[PDB]
RNA sequence: GGCCGCGGCAGGUUCGAGUCCUGCCGCGCGCCACC
């Protein structure tokens, strides 16, 4: 359990076994065979072309390079055409930039169309930097392949690996740049402890400077932030893990933690012990890609959360879950019920023109003067969070994200109490409420 | 699809809105994700 003895035992978890590598090289050989037959200019990129892919996560990436003059429509129609021809089975489902996900001799393959650029300053597509990323990294990452796999596995085990909107973590390319900048996994962790939200890491200049936000400068484009989609919280979660690790190293930092089935009875006791209002908004999952869904679930959850605050239900945290059929927006509040009456502010006693208008309004109770101005007692239209959210989600369905809001419009329901604990949201509830010992890394 | 702006324009809430909530439109190949 020394710092180095543990990184030894952890390499056995992140390094692919020779039975998987052979399966990868065999698929790579067949892929080049079919691609060469089509006479298309292509290039292998990603973690596979650099031998930095994690164990159990084998995926080959192939970029097809087309002329600059091609329309975005022509790029797609030709890209998808080649892709379908090369892959055994394929699947076309993307958010913006077209590509083909499929299989070749049993391995995951992605055939991505892009432009054959010279100097990637003003890229035309989003993915035109990727060949240039591979060209810059192949010569510098050599020898340090396992130092990347330690960093990737370290993050994946703590659920902050990936730049996708489902994660908002560290892209696999960001990890490689960090190893080139620090040399080893150990040196990244040591230095990561003193990162801040202002840290700028310019790999191209071998410099660490201060800036406006966390910014890892892309060697290929000094305007591009490689860590653009790394949330501030996940940045923090990483720094916290590094300080914890150096303070007390362990192999568990690399073991993926999975949730535990919590009894619906134990959960009912925890919520009762807290005395908070725990409820959820349930609606049909819109049939869209995760990268469109999660930003909207984030938005919807925020809009309802913000509503609860200004309505004085004093919310604690928010959360959401996406099952196969349904989406859930979870909330916890300190106020299960508020009075119907509240005090609305009136004008100062001086200018009677405003006061006369203020006092003319028919109210159930008599207004009063306090500290030099008038006040009135008015009634609320709802006195609980559930009743409030019911109203908001019904009327303001449109502002909860395009697809989510349109799904909430057609139907939604607020689930509370025990009826909630039978839903697929136990894990999300325990994370939200800070329940202890609801996770484990037992194999 | 989400996010950030320069503007706006109207509407709702209010004694009172350039200031809180909402809807619509323009412009930065604006930024990010799908690789
Ligand atoms: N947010 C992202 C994600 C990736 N890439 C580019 O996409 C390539 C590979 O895509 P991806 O599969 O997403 O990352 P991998 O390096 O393959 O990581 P992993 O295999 O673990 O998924 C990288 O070379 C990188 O230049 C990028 O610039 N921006
Ligand atoms: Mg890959």
């Amino acid at each position: 359990m020394k710092v180095e003895e543990i990184l030894e035992k952890a390499l056995e978890l992140v390094i692919p076994d020779e039975e998987e590598v052979r399966k990868g090289r065999e698929a790579e050989e067949e892929l080049r065979r079919r691609l060469d037959e089509l006479g298309v200019e292509y290039v292998f990129v990603g973690s596979y072309a650099r031998n930095t892919w994690l164990k159990g996560s084998l995926e080959i990436d192939v970029f097809l390079l087309f002329p600059e003059e091609f329309s975005k429509e022509e790029l797609r129609e030709r890209g998808l055409e080649i892709g379908k021809a090369v892959l055994d089975s394929y699947e076309i489902r993307y958010a913006e930039h077209p590509y083909v996900h499929g299989v070749v001799k049993g391995v995951e393959v992605d055939v991505v169309p892009c432009y054959k650029l010279k100097e990637p300053k003003n890229i035309k597509s989003a993915v035109d930097r990727t060949p240039f990323h591979h060209k810059w990294l192949e010569g510098r990452i050599k020898g340090k392949e396992n130092e990347v796999r330690l960093l990737k596995g370290f993050l994946k085990a703590n659920g902050i690996y990936g730049a996708e909107y489902k994660v908002r973590g560290f892209s696999g390319y960001l990890c490689e740049l960090l190893i080139v900048f620090y040399g080893s996994f150990l040196e990244t962790v040591k230095n990561a402890r003193r990162w801040t939200r202002r840290t700028v890491i310019d790999v191209a200049k071998g410099e660490v400077r201060k800036g406006e936000e966390f910014f890892v400068v892309d060697p290929v484009d000094e305007k591009r932030n490689v860590a653009a989609n790394l949330s501030l919280d996940n940045l923090a979660r990483f720094v916290h893990l590094c300080r914890e690790f150096m303070e007390a190293p362990s192999l568990g930092f690399f073991k993926p933690k999975h949730p535990l089935e919590i009894e619906p009875e134990r959960l009912r006791k925890i919520v009762e012990e807290r005395g908070t209002a725990v409820f959820a908004v349930k609606f049909r999952k819109p049939d869209i890609v995760d990268d469109n869904l999660y930003p909207q679930l984030e938005r919807a959850s925020r809009k309802i959360f913000e509503f609860l605050e200004r309505e004085n239900f004093m919310p604690l945290r928010s959360a959401f879950k996406a099952s196969e059929e349904f989406c859930y927006l979870l909330f916890e509040c300190q106020i299960k019920e508020i009075s119907r009456v509240f005090r609305r502010m009136g004008p100062q006693f001086e200018d009677e023109r405003n006061v006369k208008k203020f006092l003319s309004r028919n109210r159930a109770f008599r207004p009063f003067i306090e500290n030099g101005r008038w006040w009135a007692f008015e009634m609320r239209k709802f006195t609980t969070p559930e009743e409030g959210v019911r109203s908001y989600a019904s009327t303001h369905w449109h502002t909860l994200g395009k697809n989510v809001g349109e799904s909430i419009r057609e139907y939604f329901e607020i689930i509370s109490g025990e009826k909630l604990f039978k839903e697929p949201v136990t894990a999300e509830l325990c994370e939200m409420m800070g329940v202890k010992d609801s996770n484990s890394s037992s194999v």
